């Protein structure tokens, strides 16, 4: 009933709260919660299905799978994915009623010849590259996306539903690039409805643009991480100053605690040295549950009320603390990461400490890793 | 039938030849395959069958579960797991026939109220923390938990197969610390056998010592990374010249192929710029699917005959690489990490350029990136 080594337990109210503080941040747009990676390592399914029930009009996806997944749980409603390969399950995601991107005229032709097979027009948005240099059309090409995509319409295989863009630098508040990306995008955009394309909505804001910029919000904003009750960065603020609520908190039992003698070595490589005659306490989660190895040394766990540093090398199933003088035994619960306002570490205290962003810390959390689910409605979690 | 985003290629057929030439390394002694955490990123039931066909008389995991699971699959054999945590499910790993590791007071009686209800004699192996400082028995407490484990074994509750330890150091070649840890375990072992204990397995080295110290066989080597082709460390040599056949390559299908102007910048924070009008490549597969984000801008990458950097920040689920005049098209394959004999970038590459070592690069391998088997036996991948 309750993992005994190490586990993560998710509040789906959390997640419920987050939606509803971020709705309130743009009124006048639509919510898309993006569930991509597994919700960001917090469970795709129980994730999505709560931030629809808090007021999510859209749920958004990089990988055809993970939408078709969401799908084959039963969740209705507007879905999206924008990251595809040739040959991937265009007709699938068609007759699921999926909004898919298109960023080449490969794309556009797979989904044309699949909305043919399928028999159904497809709802396809696409997206300009406004100088973020990942997918998306270049300006220098998209005259003549525009164009096949109005040709594919009037043939009646797809229908344009969107126009959208992605930011490079709006975590970093005042950049340059914000500005240039946001004209370039209306500039673009322009030229797609004026050629015959009359989108249902309009986005480019993600996370850290729609906590910042309101004039980056048109009719929908892109919130992944924000969902999660994580800061995009420290320079936005912290969780509690944005009215974001963490979902997940990081668990784990002590499996050893014991006592060395000083100048007794911690760890692969010996990198830690004991100072003195102390209380060693060993945590049963390493790099391959998601603990960061590069975080060695700095690593930030709660244990018997007080904030202990990961003592040495974090290995690939566990690592060790040094207790000093206080006490603990086998059994005892640690805090790897959870809410600041309860005195824990938090998912930026690590992003810190392993010389990486929050982002990375709560996604890479393993499979390996039992997910726990406390809080939204009983039928979130299944 | 074939991934067509980003994939895992398992050749089991690299996984029988090194246990084989393990095999070779240590005829005297018996070799146990460590498929700990899915067997290093591998697939732990394929791979632990595989080598258990190859030669491998003992199985190692970590977590009871990593154990059970593979009982769950049919697998026969001696297994052993070590991480244990007050409350694990010791009863049915005693019912299993699993050999389990003590290394406190608290595990002993666990196990003998266990093997009550369970009605059985509990194989232990009892570990010894000979300067590691993470799991086993200090020295300062070694006679009173032998003492009870003789006691225990007397009432006919448990039975001590194994006395063992691990290295600190071992893939630090002359390391001063192997060999005080060597002494420390010969006088721990001879202690225990005077006392009573009589075990079937007497064991300590893993892959680097195994490669390197003939004198730490004894009855049983631990072998993990070196099975998968993979060395402990570049100053052991490559797998080439240890012998060894690298059992994984991850591939990935080109998402996307264009052509970008000079001064462009590419990906988050903008930290790679385009020095002229060049073609970019789109791979699909970021941090949340085991690329290090400490990676980028050093990342190598197999794509149109040449090898690549990652142009700029590596994304959650993908990264950007600069085809310069060179040209791709979309749903060319990429290859992200294989055999050095192919000319492909391997898992020690990508360890130098994430400032890490090559055990967390393979093991950290998302499950969201699906596996595909190739060589062994038919029913070995299942
Ligand atoms: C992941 C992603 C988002 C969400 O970004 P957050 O910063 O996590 O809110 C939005 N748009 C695209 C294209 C994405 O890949
Ligand atoms: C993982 C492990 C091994 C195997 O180590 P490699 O260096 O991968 O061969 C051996 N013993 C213990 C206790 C381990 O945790």
């Amino acid at each position: 009933e309750t993992p005994t080594r190490v586990y993560a337990e998710i509040d789906l109210d959390a997640v419920r709260a987050n939606v509803r503080a971020l709705r309130a941040r743009a009124p006048r747009s639509a919510l898309m919660a993006v569930v991509k990676s597994n919700a960001y390592g917090h469970g795709a399914v129980p994730c999505a299905r709560a931030a629809q029930e808090a007021g999510a009009a859209w749920l958004g996806t990089a990988t055809p799978e993970e939408a078709l997944e969401l799908r084959a749980a039963g969740i209705q409603g507007r879905i999206m994915c924008w990251l595809w390969t040739p040959g991937g399950p265009w007709r699938e995601a068609i007759e699921t009623d999926i909004d898919v991107s298109v960023s080449g005229m490969w794309a556009l032709d797979e989904v044309r010849a699949a909305a043919r097979a399928a028999g159904r027009t497809a709802r396809i948005q696409l997206k300009a590259d406004t100088g973020l240099g990942r997918n998306g059309c270049q300006p220098a090409d998209w005259a003549e996306l525009v164009g096949a995509a109005v040709a594919a319409q009037a043939e009646g295989t797809v229908q344009v539903t969107g126009v959208w863009s992605h930011f490079a630098c709006a975590d970093e508040p005042g950049h340059p690039s914000i500005r240039l990306q946001l004209d370039a995008f209306r500039d673009m955009l322009a030229y797609a409805e004026k050629e015959g394309v009359d989108p249902e909505v309009r986005h480019i804001a993600n996370s850290p643009a729609t906590l910042t910029l309101p004039e980056t919000h048109f009719d929908l904003v892109r919130t992944g991480l924000a969902v999660y009750g994580v800061s995009p960065s420290p320079e936005l603020g912290t969780p509690a100053q944005l009215g974001l609520r963490p979902a997940m908190t990081l668990r784990a039992s002590l499996a050893l605690v014991k006592t060395v003698p000083a100048g007794h070595g911690v760890s692969y490589g010996h990198h830690y040295v004991t100072e003195s005659e102390t209380h060693l306490a060993l945590v049963p989660a390493g790099y391959a549950d998601g603990i960061p190895r590069n975080a060695s040394g700095r690593g930030p766990v709660l244990v018997a009320g007080k904030i202990r540093r990961a003592a040495g090398r974090i290995a690939m199933d566990q690592f060790v603390v040094d207790l000093g003088e206080d006490l603990a035994e086998a059994g005892d619960e640690a805090v790897i990461l959870g809410d600041a306002e309860r005195g824990e570490p938090t998912a930026e205290d690590w992003a810190q400490a392993a010389h990486t962003i929050a982002y990375e810390i709560v996604t890479r959390i393993g499979g390996r890793v039992p997910r726990v689910y406390l809080g939204g409605l009983e039928h979130h979690h299944h």
